[PDB]
């Protein structure tokens, strides 16, 4: 319990986070037949993958993998 | 063409990134409105945000700011 959203800083985890919570509102209005939130799901959804993969090249690195 | 996948690193950023690009796919099925889209499609990104969130938290204790 706590709804107090932390800044986004000049982190990767602090804009992926704002991104998945984002993507979570544009459900209801993409099932209701909205294209304007369709698209704004994919765009969040490969932005989101992309700081992922700069994550994962990072850290599969910094693991043993 | 980017579709072949390292092999998965015991770590929640390679389980995050399968949810993520599925995601990519449950944008159709939910915008033709489809109810068992939406739900895996809500489902996977509530389950990636608490990925972020365990990732960030531990981020927030190794990075300072």
């Amino acid at each position: 319990m706590g709804h107090h959203h932390h800044h986004h800083s000049h982190s990767k985890y602090a804009e992926l986070l704002a991104i998945i919570e984002e993507l979570g509102k544009e459900i209801r209005p993409t099932y209701a037949g909205s294209k304007s939130a369709m698209e704004r799901l994919k765009r969040g959804i490969i932005h989101a993958r992309g700081l992922v993969r700069e994550c994962l090249a990072e850290t599969e690195r910094n693991a043993r993998s």
